[PDB]
């Protein structure tokens, strides 16, 4: 009987301990020479060997080799296999004992194997959850971990050992990602996923729950930062052979028998800092971030005022109409001729700037944008969405500049001999023109000084008084976001008041040109002058807001009136 029992416990059903697929190992309940309590022991040993067989089957199926698969499974199986080994040893020990003592009793076998009878079925619950729910990849880690929390020193301990082996796969994936920007994750088991350039994100539904999202964000950041080294005419590691110091901290951790979150986070924090510091360096000290911001400000934020004025004047005739196939080309020449006209030297910046025209997919001005060809490594700051935003600011700025130019041109045209009347309308034109130019020069002064310069200023300060890249992204996002809010809240109503002044200007021009102290003439004349005066006063009121960086009632009601006109 002991022979058939030792065999069964080793994985070999026969004709006495038989195998039911449904229920596993069974024995007859009717041996006439067994006491009921011995049959009972045999029944309990049957469970013990039924688990052993079911483990072994599981292990064989997912090592060596849509249901279970992946490397986290394999490592789970490997850890299980290791956790079963003392049991195997016990069988080998029992087998020697039986050889030296053919009176080995059922009772003795049962007592010797007691520890395994306690251990096995906890561990089998883990196998079973895995099996029924198809637990995959890093989710296996969460399962083993939670049940590792289900106490009883030897089951907790078995499960810890399994976790550690499983964590071995994580540390491997981690250190490939964090230290070499690679994602070796054929089966989609890891909590960083992919999804030319390559995008990355968190797969949070697979993130082990004892690892906070906050910690995973950092791992995400480190690995992106690294993989973003795809420099073809040079070759610059953002680590150093600080690489090895880090390879070793991960290998160390991989060796811990117990998972420590504080410890793991310290290592993650330390790699992140370092990548952040080297990133700031790369940008500010070796790729002239400060210098490209300036270029961006010169172009997107019209900092080169004289070039855009020349540009608007030369391109007006080609942009006031709906674009055509040649517009973009014509407009870029006009833009290059304007830089020449204005003695713009730096022979090497205009190549890197191009004006775009939306053609196919109402006026050329509406279709116009600006595109900047960022270079490695700066595109990690100047992402395409960032440049999209600049570009929207650009169009609000350019619009205000253009309605100013047209206003200036409207007065100029009227000051020409053919429009002069040699009486009092002349001196009125003259006063209005000079007032409008005073107005506009002050709009531009405060728009530029209290808005652009001063925001740009803070940006540079923030950038200079930190050594962390993420502090730069942060300050930059605040800067760009404020520019957009000012475009919608200041530029737009400024543009609308100036454009109103412009209609009044054309109206004035057209009234004078009718060659009427006629009754209706002096009437019209006065309506027009109150127009200019009211628009002028409003712009001045708008300018305090510009100064306070708070919206005042005048600005608020004007924004309200403008939404009311659009909708009602």
């Amino acid at each position: 009987m002991i022979h058939e029992l030792l065999l069964a416990l080793s994985g070999y059903p026969g004709s006495i301990f038989t195998w039911n697929k449904r229920s596993g190992l069974q024995v007859s309940q009717d041996f006439p020479f067994l006491h009921p309590s011995e049959t009972s022991v045999l029944n309990r040993l049957c469970r013990l060997g039924t688990d052993y067989i079911r483990f072994t089957e599981f292990i064989e199926q997912y090592t060596g080799h849509g249901g279970l698969h992946g490397i986290y499974l394999r490592a789970f199986c490997t850890g299980l296999d290791s956790v079963l080994q003392p049991y195997r040893q016990a069988l080998l020990d029992l087998e020697q004992e039986f050889l030296g003592d053919p009176h080995l009793s059922i009772s003795h076998v049962n007592y010797f194997l007691d520890q395994f009878q306690l251990l096995f079925p906890s561990v089998m619950v883990v196998v079973e959850q895995i099996k029924s729910q198809k637990i995959h990849g890093c989710q296996i880690l969460e399962t083993v971990y939670k049940h590792s929390c289900g106490g009883l020193p030897p089951v907790r301990s078995a499960l810890e050992k399994i976790l550690a082996v499983c964590h071995g796969v994580m540390y491997k994936q981690l250190s490939a990602w964090m230290l070499h920007g690679l994602l070796l994750d054929q089966h989609e088991e890891f909590f960083i996923k992919q999804g030319s350039l390559k995008q990355f994100s968190l797969r949070v539904e697979i993130l082990p729950s004892y690892i906070p999202v906050r910690v995973a964000e950092k791992i995400l950041f480190v690995g992106e930062s690294v993989q973003m080294f795809e420099n073809n005419v040079n070759l610059t590691s953002i680590l150093k052979n600080q690489e090895d110091t880090f390879a070793a901290e991960l290998h160390r951790l991989k060796q811990q028998p117990l998972f420590s979150l504080v410890d793991f986070e310290q290592v993650v924090d330390r790699i992140r800092s370092t990548v952040a510091e080297h990133l700031w360096k790369l940008m500010v000290e070796e790729s002239d971030l400060l210098g490209q911001l300036k270029i961006i400000k010169d172009f997107y934020l019209l900092g080169r005022g004289e070039l855009f004025q020349a540009f608007i004047d030369t391109a007006q005739h080609m942009l006031k109409t709906p674009p055509t196939a040649v517009t973009e080309h014509d407009v870029n020449v006009a833009f290059q001729q304007s830089a020449h006209k204005v003695l713009l030297d730096d022979d090497n910046l205009l190549p890197l700037l191009h004006l775009t025209i939306e053609y196919h997919g109402a006026s050329g001005w509406a279709a116009l944008g600006l595109s900047y060809k960022v270079q490695w490594p700066l595109h990690i700051l100047f992402t395409p969405a960032v440049l999209e935003k600049y570009n929207v600011v650009f169009k609000y700025l350019l619009s205000v500049r253009r309605v100013q130019a047209e206003l200036q041109h409207c007065w100029a045209l009227q000051m020409q001999r053919k429009h002069l009347k040699s009486n009092q309308t002349d001196a009125i034109k003259w006063r209005l023109r000079n007032h409008m130019a005073f107005l506009v020069d002050n709009l531009q002064y405060y728009l530029q000084v209290d808005v652009l310069e001063s925001q740009f200023s803070q940006l540079l300060h923030q950038i200079n008084s930190t050594r962390d890249f993420e502090s730069i992204r942060l300050a930059h996002d605040h800067f760009l976001s404020n520019l957009l809010a000012q475009s919608f809240i200041l530029l737009k109503p400024v543009f609308h008041c100036l454009n109103e002044i412009l209609d009044l200007c054309h109206s004035f021009c057209s009234l004078v040109s009718q060659n009427l102290l006629d009754e209706r003439g002096a009437a019209q004349l006065s309506i027009l002058v109150k127009g200019f005066s009211r628009q002028s006063s409003l712009l001045f009121k708008i300018l305090s807001s510009v100064r306070n960086h708070q919206i005042n009632s005048d600005l608020a009601q004007l924004l309200l009136r403008l939404d009311y006109n659009k909708y009602y």
